[PDB]
């Protein structure tokens, strides 16, 4: 802890923290796989989110996410993320969740599933809000998928097409390697904390606007083209004005992000009213950015089609981050269980480059210490 | 993303994630410094926690931690750690904390101080518990330090010697480099999240029993030595029954942990009644452990003397993890602010070693999946 190694770079970019068996974002190959299964196969075969949760967590099919038990959300803070972050942490004492260090794998797995679906129930309740009555459990119980139950608990009578849109979205968002919120879940798990503490901390990481991957603020642009009608000219004006085009930029996969293709497809198939305009904005935005920057590689961000699909499902813009979080719980749970089996505390190091030894009296403000105390 | 490097070890041991100006845990010198200032100087000169907080966060003593505003804890979960984890996250919407990305350094610093002392207040209220009336603010307002306000909000009429014990402990526990909870705080902070989300998540990591530093479950042993009168025979009994001897193990520093030294001296200076039995256990434990593992480096854990100091201050055993959290809010806050200035998202890589491409129907259990068409 003294000298900065030769062009050391802050952060952990490219530092391998783990091996994982859970999922492979194959950027070079243009494909995203969950336990070896392409998400395009999962989504096109209409595998529901609860079953994809189990594939990711267990490595095989057959023990899908159970329905949430009745539990009125105790937290009403004005922010769905806070409600779920606080509410999840509070499950440990009332449900008796011991630290991960103290339980076997099967128990941790059951506790993950029970807590994970309660995260969805809490989001639905928070979004529905306190200024109207809860949806009765018996109406939710008429549903046959976790995704249908979530939409019913939130909206009461959801359009089945909107349930399908959320299913496609959540599966496409379920897992994506070693990002900050997945990493936060694994660090908290690695202390042997209970699984609710790890999920609650991951929600905190996920809430940061630099976490990346939350749906795109593209709806105002899609409204402009709906009134103006000239997708190309609106794109040209968005760029000429100095503004940046939302939902487009550098390539993430080799070409098309496969999650963007899956969601564009979902929007087409389900007859989302904004589809035709969005397809026009996409073709306009890529041909425009590529013509303006011919040596740069430009593709559609999944966050663009995520906004179209979520918006179709009547998700308000202020709620789209929570919807991302709902899907990502599958990957968090898978990584928490894998971290438990790893059994290795995550505890990096630092190099000290601050002041050397000195007296307290030599520190600025010391007179104020003696004046306050005196 | 698929070839394992020849230097790969699980985790991040020895991987330098950051440079820091905040503090230097000097393992080979057996000394701990906060912004260059030795904790032994800070404790022996009775620098109060609230001033050490400013030292760590700001690099100077200009502006001490302010007192907490009145705010009855809204969470009563039966677990003090959960009350504060949840309660801290909830501060951002009621107080209007914007994400770290959206505010300047001075505003984040103000937000850290306000939430940090609220964490202390929440722990005091949660520990005091729901079967007692809150202590009036007018009584707490008569105290002159944050540490005294905390002990008063919790206990009503704290013994001033117990207040000094807490100030010594909290200063000794304020900061210790890149531990899992400070690391968690920095990671969450690196996403641009609000400081309350970062503090809340760090409390999550702190609560894990493998984080380290939570005071040692040594009170049963100290009771038995007080009952039986012979420390060595009790220690031999524990190891002969195959149980773990709490409070002793691998060296953290080269030899003695300087925080263990500071807390042992605090307990002696303040006349903690359990002092002498605790010293006798330390001698007997290190002697028996070094006899049995003669080439293993074995030192007293700081947690051993932490337990003695906190118990002297009438902290119940189930409140001791939260008291560690209270002191460590200083280092968390200092590191969140340093992370903010760095402006760098913390995310590492992983190597995939799972199954290759395969169809859904080739996965065990596919016949149990229901799909609509």
């Amino acid at each position: 802890m003294t000298v900065v190694p030769e062009n050391f770079v802050p952060g952990l970019d490219g530092v391998v923290a783990f091996t994982t068996e859970i999922a492979e974002p194959d950027k070079d190959g243009g494909a995203l796989r969950y336990r070896g299964v392409d998400i395009e196969d999962l989504v096109s075969q209409r595998v529901t989110f609860g079953d994809v949760w189990a594939l990711l967590v267990d490595g095989n099919f057959g023990s899908g996410l159970p329905p949430a038990e009745p539990f009125p959300l105790p937290i009403h803070s004005g922010d769905v993320r806070v409600d779920v972050q606080a509410g999840l942490a509070m499950l440990a004492p009332i449900w008796g969740y011991a630290p991960l260090l103290d339980i076997d794998d099967a128990t941790a797995r059951q506790q993950l599933a029970r807590a994970s679906v309660m995260a969805l129930s809490y989001v639905a309740q928070s979004a529905r809000g306190i200024y109207q009555p809860a949806v009765p459990q018996r109406i939710i119980d008429e549903c046959s998928t976790v995704t249908a139950r979530f939409m019913t608990r939130w909206q009461g009578e959801p359009d089945p097409r909107h349930i399908e849109a959320i299913d496609a979205y959540w599966v496409s968002a379920a897992e994506h390697g070693m990002n900050a919120s997945t990493f936060t879940a694994r660090v908290i798990a690695s202390t042997g904390a209970d699984v609710a503490a790890a999920l609650s901390g991951a929600i905190g990481a996920m809430s940061g606007p630099l976490h990346g991957g939350a749906p795109a603020r593209v709806l105002p642009m899609l409204d402009e083209v709906e009134r103006a009608g000239d997708a190309r000219s609106v794109v040209k004006g968005i760029l000429d004005r100095g503004e940046k085009l939302m939902g487009f930029g550098h390539r993430v996969y080799r070409a098309e992000d496969p999650r963007a293709r899956v969601l564009r497809a979902a929007a087409e198939r389900l007859g989302a009213p904004r589809y035709e305009v969005a397809v026009a904005v996409e073709q306009a935005a890529l041909s425009e950015l590529r013509e303006r920057r011919p040596d740069r590689a430009i593709e559609t961000n999944v966050e663009f089609w995520a906004a179209v699909v979520l918006d179709f499902a009547r998700v308000p813009a202020n709620m789209m981050p929570a919807m991302f979080t709902c899907g990502r719980t599958a990957g968090w749970c898978a990584h928490i269980l894998e971290q438990k089996r790893l059994g290795k505390l995550v505890r990096p190091s630092a190099i000290y480059v601050g002041p050397g030894p000195r007296s307290p009296e030599s520190v600025d403000g010391w007179e104020r210490v003696l004046t306050t105390a005196g």
